[PDB]
């Protein structure tokens, strides 16, 4: 599909994460408004989740049971929030420094990039401490994503790259991504697709598994891409950071 | 024709300013530190700021005292030019803070991004005061001329709008095209400089003019701040190249 379609949110101001569950309720977080909303599949109306004390939440993550993630930008905490729970817990992470993505695997493993200490980490269910993801050189990481494998993808915002991390490997490679500027956010589907927004570039780029050509997304009117997510029917989702608004392209 | 000044281990940078004597001072963010570089050296000199937790804003008063926006500690840190005295300056409520400056008088003006408003601290006073804006809409860079008018950007409106001293009505400037801009700086006779962050353009608009000019700057990749000396040269950080440019006008 070549034709994108607006989704009916309202009082959108900076929308800087997306994510999509398996209902298709799709998760948006407002950077300009400190909330996180949620529209439910052909919905029109939104609801705010009963998150406390938000300051400019970057970015967010559902599990399959719909546990929301959002990591807290100006509180350098990862919060969460159980499906149809009213109290939200911060995450036993440490030592953040502007947290800018969260995604969470198969096991419940949370990982969240560490923007402002070149680094990624991830906590493992239930535990207390986090360890350290063995990336190297990394500038700005700004979103991340999990695949079925366990293999994790990050935007490198400071050096226009994509890098990935095999589950059980040291070893990072660079995704063929050409014409990268500013990757902002970054989604894996359960096929092995990667999709990537380019800030700079105001477009969304995808590459398929053990592909070395990257195809443009025909998203239209495109200001400033933040986040990207992708659903079960292949759906690719975008919040259109300077449009105030959250698009979708079948 | 353009000159790439001499900087050296930048890593995106984002604020930069410019004294009387030439002096440019650049926010090295992705460092923590405030590097500075005198008019005609090629050796750079790291300001003893301490503990600055991804900073954004720089400006430069006469007396050479240098004001930097320790925006992840949600304060502004002076450092005077004669002593090393540095002090925290007593702002009260600030949310992820952007942009910063100073006017003759000696009052900093700091953006309050996170809080969507300016607020500005006399010299020598305890009590801030918000600045009369209204409908700020996640502001970035913010200005200040002789006359005392404060221009800030309203980069979340995509437009800039300034304020006269002891005016409560804001007017907004006729700039056109703008998308998404960061920094803004004022010079002598009034010419108002915007980063047009966007567009990878730095755009002018003299005062009273309707009709805005680009300056004729290349390879800029998601420029952040702007500063204008007394000669009318315009200095830009290229963020997205980790480099400063200036441009002789
Ligand atoms: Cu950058
Ligand atoms: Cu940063
Ligand atoms: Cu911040
Ligand atoms: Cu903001
Ligand atoms: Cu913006
Ligand atoms: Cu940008
Ligand atoms: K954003
Ligand atoms: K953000
Ligand atoms: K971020
Ligand atoms: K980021
Ligand atoms: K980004
Ligand atoms: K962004």
């Amino acid at each position: 599909s070549n034709t994108q379609t607006v989704l009916p949110f309202t009082g959108l101001n900076t929308p800087s994460g997306v994510a999509v569950d398996s209902a298709g309720t799709v998760y948006v977080t407002d950077h300009g408004n400190n909330r996180v909303v949620k529209l439910a599949a052909g919905s029109n109306t939104q609801t705010v989740l009963p998150f406390t004390g938000l300051n400019t939440p970057s970015g967010v993550a559902v599990d399959s049971a719909g546990t929301v993630y959002v990591t807290d930008h100006g509180n350098n905490r990862v919060v969460k929030l159980a499906a149809g729970s009213n109290t939200q817990t911060v995450l036993p992470f440490t030592g953040l420094n502007t947290p800018s993505g969260v995604a969470v695997d198969s096991a419940g493993t949370v990982y969240v990039t560490d923007h402002g200490n070149n680094r990624v980490v991830k906590l493992a269910a239930g535990s207390n401490t986090q360890t350290v993801l063995p990336f190297t050189g990394l500038n700005t990481p700004s979103g991340v994503a999990v695949d079925s494998a366990g293999t994790v993808y990050v935007t490198d915002h400071g050096n226009n790259r994509v890098v990935k991390l095999a589950a059980g490997s040291n070893t990072q490679t660079v995704l063929p991504f050409t014409g990268l500027n500013t990757p902002s956010g970054v989604a894996v589907d359960s096929a092995g697709t990667v999709y990537v927004t380019d800030h700079g570039n105001n477009r969304v780029v995808k590459l398929a598994a053990g592909s070395n050509t990257q195809t443009v997304l025909p998203f239209t009117g495109l200001n400033t891409p933040s986040g990207v997510a992708v659903d079960s029917a292949g759906t690719v989702y975008v919040t259109d950071h300077g449009n105030n608004r959250v698009v979708k392209l079948a």
